[PDB]
């Protein structure tokens, strides 16, 4: 059983090609669409269905009933990937095809709702065991964790060396997440684009640009239609809001962000965020892989949507 072929219905079978697909309502279709991924972007080969069922569903049972960082965003990041990985065909290894879908799948593993800062504010125990990039080095961890359960080990028939070099491209994906190092990671490219000296068969080039396809894909909220972009802002808000309030419980004015009583000012911020990180994100992703530039289409005509709410005309 091999010719066993996962299909999805005739609308999200073609609306899944599109970077602005949203994966719907329905959780139990979820490990369906990533397998479909995974075969069409990797193949039917690349993993042994039994144990990537079973890697999925430990996955899942490891994301946490929070409003935004779930099972639903980490299944959406690797969705924004695939899209990424099947508009630039050639550019990529067979390793770093298995390697980042599984990243983005997991890039979020036991995430509790707070930043890094709010941990390290807090006195977490994490925040003692990794002093930057607190929840990404746990994300990593949970990763590994999950690998070696029985049976759960997806990467099986890779040599000593493949192996570690897919965990080693699964690592650096997933550290990139850490907002905090992304500002750097853009701007290198950036001046290495311009200056002409940015070369793919660097793999110190290459991990830049995998890290800026990892920011791209987590920011992807911001490059669907407008009503999913905004439904989804009230998940993000939810949980900066409870951190807000953990805050005050510790004796801390939280950032205006993450106070509620500040709710007026959330169009604003959305500017800021579009402008200051988004835009500059997917304006580099598309100088580095062209086919990515509905990515940053989308996110401008958010931009313009939030422009409109402040002017009130929304
Ligand atoms: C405002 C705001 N909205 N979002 C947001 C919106 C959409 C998606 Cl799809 C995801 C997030 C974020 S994430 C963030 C942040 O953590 N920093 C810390 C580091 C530097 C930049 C600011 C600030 C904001
Ligand atoms: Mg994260
Ligand atoms: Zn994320």
């Amino acid at each position: 059983q091999g010719l066993m072929q996962f299909t999805l219905p005739v609308r999200l079978c073609k609306e899944i090609e599109l970077f602005h697909f949203d994966i719907g309502p329905f959780e139990n279709m979820w490990p369906g669409i990533f397998v479909y991924m995974v075969h069409r972007s990797c193949g039917t080969s690349c993993f042994e269905l039994e144990k990537l069922c079973r890697f999925i569903m430990s996955v899942k049972k490891n994301y946490r009933r929070v409003p935004y960082h779930n099972w639903k965003h980490a299944v959406t990041v690797a969705h924004c990937m695939y899209a990424i990985l099947q508009n630039n065909h050639t550019l990529f290894t067979d390793l770093e095809r298995k390697g980042l879908l599984i990243a983005c799948l997991c890039h979020d593993l036991d995430h509790r709702g707070f930043s890094n800062s709010y941990l390290q504010k807090f006195d977490h125990p994490l925040a003692a065991l990794y002093s930057t990039s607190t929840m990404e080095q746990h994300h990593f961890s949970q990763t590994v964790s999950i690998l070696q359960l029985e049976g759960h080990n997806i990467f099986s028939t890779l040599s000593s060396s493949e192996y570690e070099q897919v965990l080693e491209i699964i690592r650096k994906a997933i550290i990139a997440t850490d907002l905090a190092l992304y500002f750097g990671n853009r701007k290198q490219l950036e001046e290495m684009y311009q200056t002409g000296s940015l070369n793919l068969n660097n793999q110190s080039h290459r991990d830049r640009v995998i890290g800026l396809m990892m920011t791209a894909c987590d920011l992807c909220s911001v490059t669907k239609l407008w009503p999913v972009t905004k439904l989804t802002a009230n998940d993000i808000y939810a949980e900066f809001w409870a951190e807000g309030d953990e805050m005050k419980k510790l004796g801390i004015q939280p950032i205006p962000m993450m106070d509620r009583d500040k709710k007026d000012e959330v169009p604003q911020g959305q500017l800021g965020f579009y402008n200051a990180v988004a835009i500059p994100c997917y304006t580099t992703l598309t100088q580095i892989l062209p086919p990515t530039e509905p990515l940053l289409k989308a996110c401008r005509d958010n931009l313009s949507q939030w422009e409109k709410v402040i002017r009130g005309e929304e």
